[PDB]
DNA sequence: AGCTGCCAGGCACCAGTG
DNA sequence: ACTGGTGCTTGGCAGCT
């Protein structure tokens, strides 16, 4: 509680506070000898989070300074505890030599670990992307950018309204979200993880243009298709600024940025994504999703690509025909290709570490093991006549020169780190073999000296050993210690042994340690040199990884189509969906009865189906599976049906029934087009009897007669089956059921026309409502049916 | 590690921690399971470090897993329903062991709180009651029999423990229970002709004894809960009223978050029991009421003193099991010190019950004085290293400590002696496991060491030595300290011998202190929260004047609107129309909370409540299948003494189907069951019910259109609603104007037929 | 094969001679 | 201003049983 002016502090705390001032809201690991230290509330916080001791560094002038810390070699385990709780940590290191330093040794922050910029294998999940995003809002729209720092994939977009922006955050699921201080729609964003408020000036348009061109080495961003997009460039500017500030090295794997137009994909609202269960079931988990079914990729990078595709269907007809083509060609070849692709591993993330210069020995080894599969894949894919498959074979590369480089440079199975040597192999550098060979009197020399001195002295307890603190020694037991040569100079004393040193053992100590250190310092120069020779080829290597990943997805999708009995869909010119014996791709796996296949005929003249049928009749499944088939068709995949013809689809909307249901419904009515697939599931709620139904009725009318979209409209309201009569483009279908005394069977089959009756009382009876009460409700019911 | 597999065979159905240096190790399916539950990794290995073991045990026991520890041999086992250690328990949450079993007649159920020794027994008549007892009691560990049909009752539950059929034999269960209690028969606890419940209680106690391998002398009694003794609340109702736990599985915005301002964790747990088990016997209720009125003026004085009494109940458990640690005894002493101050404060209270608690609370001045002398002010966590017995308690101990201190003082002066005598300013005297005492000199000065010094250990920058003088006094220190430590331990075990004869009385005290905590709390809650004392009538009825929902009114900073209620046998059912938006559901839910609180003996949020007998409370308030299943249960089980609250049934099916069931339900509830009922509905067509039959009236909620919004009033008014608001809400949400115009047209067309 | 306690190394603090 | 001791976080492992 003293006045903590600059002069009141020790030279050390002056330096620590300037560094902390650059990172005021986040934890600062501050290298001091063998320990990262934290101070003040960082220490206190660290103590709770990491479960380490909160103590004090003593102080002559005033208050003791709260302190905690960890040994430098245990850091990665502590970084993991933090990043999993969404915490950033600024890592500070000693740059200077203490012996040539008057005051405190020079200290820089060299890195900042944040949830969205982590690239180490230990902190990531193999099969999930981990993205950094930036968001900003004008009075008019949103800018959004994402970056996979462990792949270079750098994207820009401009969502026009609240609900697309929501859909975009849902889809990309950023691990860390940078946002502007003036952001108005905080409902999209509060209660997200890795939330990071930024000042407005980081989203300035001129600085982003300048920094992105600098990064890409371009004059303008014309070539990238984003010069057009200031809204998005602003968020991209911030993102890149934050990415540079965390890593504090060059980032040469970020060579490109791509715009994501609304026209290029099918925009699925937030409800659609949740209700289709693409990678997340409605109960939060990852089981019984569409990905649980379709995803038997064999590489991490492949699984991450497949999930991105599921999530972003493409509209380019050419790309889709190329994908389908590939899938049909490789059908026979999946048993041969999968085991081999598996061995390539996560080459994508390894190349990120190569680019960041963080790549460990076992990354280089696994890169080598990937290069070694290329020829078998090249040979396996030659046979396959498919122009798209050959284009991937070509992009996949070979890198025989680099494969040999790593085969000669690094041993078969190196250790986890370079810190303690034993990575570079014999023959690679002859100066190293000479330095290493001097540090191999460890075998012969020391032992011949033991024997020799034991026999010369006659003292049978005499041994030669080493310890790190006192060095090489000759040990005699305490019983015999008094008979040792008077030449033996004393070095270390123990309870029951005395240890000594002689000029010849000292001479050997001095050469083994100065040559072990020189063998390490050359080995680390040589290993950092491996980066120099690999890095020039990084562009080709990244293209290669993406080719293998694509190959893995497409090989998987081919194998899926065979095993799960799927067909190739075709595309038509105008809106419409014709399905023959289609199935819910997920429900038909997780369900131990037969799945009843069902057709669907949707067109511009038959654009709205009023779906009826009893509760648990199959109404929602029918809708979901329609959308899932649409989705699977539009990633390029074969589809769970006897046959599918499908027209263009711009957006998919879903409403699954307070103020929220009506607002959602309004967004649909405002943004759906003749090309949209609209799924309304028992909407329309009011405070009285017909209140809610009248809204649903007017809504349907607007969808049918003014919007002309392709709507599926499940209802409990039998009154809506009068709609086809009155309204062009509308028709009735129902889910079939059979009554037969005290019971009801759900047939799960779509028929044309309205249900003959509604089965609410039958469902009530099934649920256990007393027979006497159902007797009375049927009586009442007939009174009502007699009105008309 | 063939040693691991054969120890795993010893207890194959239980997880097995297996010691390895710093860690406990789990292999095979043990590892799989444990990484799933604890957020740790695989290798099929899994490691849990030694310094944190108690923590990981507490999680696994919280999740229904027994654990075996192994140091080779299985030395210790923790089962979820039999722990009494403080680190393994949650202060304000009960933790029961339970046993269920089925007969060709009906169910048998028993529960034990192993800390308090509260032992219960029941004989649920059908499966629904049984399911309601399982939700209510939420046992940490459930014993069941091999021959058990109704597995859907207990399928999903944690802590399941399949047991042989012979473990439920009646004659063996009687003998064991009568041994446990010092009785020849069970007539005195009122359970001697309840054989099914006894069979469950026999298995539970066998199992409890087996987990402990100790007498359980604090289990001296068993009580039988009865159907008619309490207000039955099925699981759905219990969850809907948000008594201890909210709908999101939390502790906030719940009846306990407002009512439970108790000051000891033992009284908190007792209040939560009271809330989940409303009693019907108005005698007991009338006593709690009188007590809450009489204690009003004594609340501020009592609660600070009561607070200091602490969780005496659970400490007493560890006295019974002989695991109490020094701070248990200190906390227990600290609580004895409060008894005089509580006796004085309560003496003046005009209440027979408060005075009966005040006696039952006791004094224990001899035990207070014993622990004042025996133990120091703030003893360490463990007895293991001593420093727990205070000076003056034992003459032998004091003398051993004095010779220790003097041998220790001599070695301090030996340091100063040697240090001035040699002139070497770095000379000190350390102690060590390996070398005992030693003299240290720094490496720079170590060559000036006296010739009599004997090197034992070189360090990087010092040298340590013994002389025989060091060794001589070292002997005096370690022997004296060791005699003192053996004596502290024996004197500490002697405290258990002096306390335990008074255990029956101590348990009575803690139980009384807990009740008082609760009543003093409810008394302060009535005065602070403007509650009133409800009166009981002889026939079904609820008259509320200006009643409120006790949670909603403390939580939301919008003014709470109070409402009347008038249910009698001539006015059994209200049809409630108008917008919902939480207003209807709150009025229904506050009715149930007021009934519940009345039948806990608490005061209630109102100006006046009169209330007849209630046997059951049903609230269907929140698929169409789930709505109908809950409705079926109401219709099958409700009586003329029941309170039924229904939230717009008929939603999720056709208009005419949902209207037909609604009308049939209302009609059945009014003309057959005759239950007191609040029937919320959107069907305007149901407002004709009052014209067709006696006992039914219409009430409603309106809204108010103003400015650019709508204000949904929470005032219940006589008569039917004359307005719908679904289209106005659509308009406000931005549904295009032309669409609303059409819906307005369609709505008129639809209602005008009707 | 378990337990204890020195050590890793920057820095400030501190107390004994200039 | 200086020589030479001590203190401080956790994890590794030497030096004891
Ligand atoms: N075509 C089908 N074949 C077999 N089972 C089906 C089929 N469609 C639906 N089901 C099953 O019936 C259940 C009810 O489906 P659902 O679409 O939710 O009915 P609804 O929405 O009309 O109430 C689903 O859980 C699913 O398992
Ligand atoms: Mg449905």
């Amino acid at each position: 509680s003293a006045i903590e002016n600059f002069d009141a502090h020790t030279p050390m705390m002056q330096q620590y506070l300037r560094l902390k001032a650059q990172h005021p809201e986040i934890l600062l690991f501050y290298r001091m000898g063998d320990f990262y230290a934290l101070f003040y509330d960082d220490a206190k916080r660290a103590s709770q989070l990491l479960d380490i001791s909160l103590t004090k560094r003593g102080a002559s002038a005033g208050e003791p300074i709260p302190m905690a810390g960890i040994p430098y070699h245990a850091v990665e385990n502590y970084l993991a505890k933090l990043v999993n709780q969404g915490e950033s940590v600024a890592i500070c290191e000693q740059i200077g030599d203490p012996a040539t330093s008057k005051g405190p040794v020079e200290r820089k922050v060299v890195r900042i670990v944040t949830p969205g910029t982590i690239s180490d294998e230990a902190l990531l999940q193999e099969r999930q992307d981990n993205l950094l995003a930036a968001i900003w809002q004008d009075s008019k729209g949103f800018g959004y950018a994402t970056l996979d720092i462990s792949s270079g994939r750098f994207r820009l977009s401009e969502p026009a309204d609240r609900e697309t922006m929501a859909a975009e955050l849902q889809r990309t699921n950023p691990a860390e979200l940078l946002y502007a201080e003036d952001f108005a729609e905080m409902s999209l964003i509060e209660g997200r993880r890795g939330l990071r408020r930024r000042p407005l000036w980081e989203f300035e348009i001129d600085t982003a243009r300048q920094q992105l061109n600098l990064q890409f080495g371009t004059r303008d961003l014309v070539g990238f298709g984003v010069e057009n997009a200031p809204r998005g460039l602003c968020a991209a500017g911030c993102l890149l600024q934050y990415a540079k500030d965390t890593q504090r090295t060059t980032l040469p794997h970020i060579r490109s940025i791509t715009m994501e137009r609304e026209q290029d994909s099918i925009i699925m609202d937030a409800a659609t994504r949740r209700n289709l269960e693409i990678t997340q079931n409605l109960a939060g988990g990852a089981e019984n999703t569409l990905a649980s079914v379709l995803d038997c990729t064999v590489t991490p990078m492949g699984s991450r690509m497949l999930k991105r595709w599921l999530h972003m269907p493409v509209r380019d007809t050419r790309v889709l025909l190329e994908r389908q083509q590939t899938i049909g060609a490789l059908q026979d070849f999946t048993a041969g290709l999968q085991p081999v692709l598996r061995q390539v591993g996560d080459l994508e993330r390894i190349l990120a570490r190569l680019a960041l210069r963080t790549a460990r020995p076992r990354d280089l080894a696994r890169m080598r093991h990937a290069f070694q599969q290329l020829p078998e894949l090249r040979a396996q894919l030659e046979t396959v006549d498919s122009a798209p498959v050959q284009a991937l074979r070509e992009k996949m590369g070979e890198f025989a020169e680099l494969r040999d480089l790593l085969e000669r440079a690094i041993i078969d199975t190196p250790p986890v780190l370079v810190r303690d040597g034993g990575v570079i192999a014999s023959g690679y550098n002859e100066e190293l073999d000479e330095w290493r060979a001097l540090a191999d009197g460890a075998t012969d020399y020391l032992e011949r000296l033991e024997v020799r001195e034991r026999e010369r002295t006659g003292l049978d307890t005499l041994k030669v050993g080493f310890n790190a603190v006192h060095g090489y020694y000759i040990q005699i037991s305490r019983g015999q210690s008094h008979l040792a040569p008077i030449n033996y100079m004393r070095r270390q004393t123990l309870k029951n042994a005395e240890r000594y040193i002689i000029p010849e053992l000292k001479e050997y100590e001095d050469k083994v340690l100065t040559s072990k250190g020189k063998a390490l310092a050359l080995e680390k120069q040589l290993y950092e040199e491996l980066f120099d020779l690999l890095l020039p080829h990084l562009e080709a290597l990244q293209q290669s990884a993406s080719a293998l990943a694509e190959l893995d997805v497409l090989v998987n999708l081919a194998e899926r189509a065979y095993t799960l009995n799927y067909t190739c869909p075709t595309f038509i010119d105008k809106p419409g969906i014709r399905i023959t014996e289609g199935r819910h791709p997920v429900v038909e796996q997780v369900l131990n009865e037969p799945f009843i296949a069902n057709p669907l005929n949707l067109s511009p003249q038959r654009r709205m189906l009023i779906i009826t049928g009893p509760n648990m009749g199959g109404k929602s499944t029918y809708m979901r599976q329609t959308a899932l088939i649409a989705l699977m068709a539009y990633i390029g995949s074969y589809v769970p049906a006897q046959k599918v013809e499908i027209g263009p689809i711009d957006r998919i909307f879903t409403r699954v029934g307070f103020m929220v249901e009506m607002t959602e419904t309004a967004n649909i009515l405002h943004n759906a087009t003749e090309y949209s697939l609209v799924l309304m599931d028992e909407i329309g709620r009011g405070t009285s009897t017909y209140d809610g139904l009248s809204l649903a009725w007017a809504c349907a009318e607007n969808l049918a007669n003014k919007i002309k979209a392709l709507t599926l409209f499940a209802t409990h309201y039998f009154e809506l089956t009068q709609l086809p009569e009155k309204m062009e483009g509308v028709a009735n279908v129902h889910l079939d059921a059979l009554e037969h005394g005290d019971t009801i069977a759900f047939m799960h089959s779509v028929q044309d026309g309205a249900a003959s009756k509604s089965y609410g009382l039958a469902v009530a009876a099934l649920a256990g409502v007393p027979k006497e009460v159902i007797k009375r409700a049927r009586q009442k019911l007939r009174e009502l049916e007699s009105i008309s």
